[PDB]
């Protein structure tokens, strides 16, 4: 995350981490036993780490749970990014409470303006890098679809959205990727891609997850 803040402790219950030995992508908590994620986050000897403020030290809430199973999106196309989305089933269900907690899939999808909350662990820096130890968090906007397309000509599927600031400095960055973008209480996105991070026009490409709440619900109910 570029440009936002230190979130506080455990204030997104439904941040996990993925971790191969080290962080590498984020995703949420969705249910007791399911996280959603970038399908280009996908690798095999994930474990999630739930809980988490700095990945890098044990401050006494995390839970950590081996994936049982990884099931990319169907259509998942790594070239252009389309369906950039993935489930992740822990072997044990994890023990929910205030600071470990699914977040709502949506019931309709967004609409441009409106703000919602993106977190990571991801680069700081625009120019630069620097990785942050504890959660960061940005709030930002849903953009137009026109603005979207425009900023990313031949790019954009029906599938993605943008959000963020067209003037640059705010942004998610490497290290976000399949984290949440929460609004008014429901994940409604995945951090996806981007060129570069909090440049100029060109703002966050996110997966749409409204589109894809069939497929999330009807995976789980078979898995
Ligand atoms: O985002 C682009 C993608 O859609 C495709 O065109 O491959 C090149 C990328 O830059
Ligand atoms: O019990 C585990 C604990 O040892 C570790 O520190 O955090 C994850 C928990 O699952
Ligand atoms: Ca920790």
């Amino acid at each position: 995350i570029v440009g936002g803040y230190t979130c506080g402790a455990n204030t997104v219950p439904y941040q996990v981490s993925l971790n191969s030995g080290y962080h590498f992508c984020g995703g949420s908590l969705i249910n007791s036993q399911w996280v959603v994620s970038a399908a280009h986050c996908y690798k095999s000897g994930i474990q999630v780490r739930l809980g988490e403020d700095n990945i890098n030290v044990v401050e006494g809430n995390e839970q950590f749970i081996s994936a049982s199973k990884s099931i990319v999106h169907p259509s998942y196309n790594s070239n252009t990014l389309n369906n950039d989305i993935m489930l992740i089933k822990l072997k044990s269900a994890a023990s929910l409470n205030s600071r470990v907690a699914s977040i709502s899939l949506p019931t309709s999808c967004a609409s441009a303006g409106t703000q919602c909350l993106i977190s990571g662990w991801g680069n700081t820096k625009s120019s630069g890098t620097s990785y942050p130890d504890v959660l960061k968090c940005l709030k930002a906007p849903i953009l137009s679809d026109s603005s979207c397309k425009s900023a990313y000509p031949g790019q954009i599927t029906s599938n993605m959205f943008c959000a963020g600031y067209l003037e640059g400095g705010k942004d998610s960055c490497q290290g976000d990727s399949g984290g949440p973008v929460v609004c008014s209480g429901k994940l409604q996105g995945i951090v996806s891609w981007g060129s570069g991070c909090a440049q100029k026009n060109k703002p966050g490409v996110y997966t749409k997850v409204c589109n894809y709440v069939s497929w999330i619900k009807q995976t789980i109910a078979s898995n």
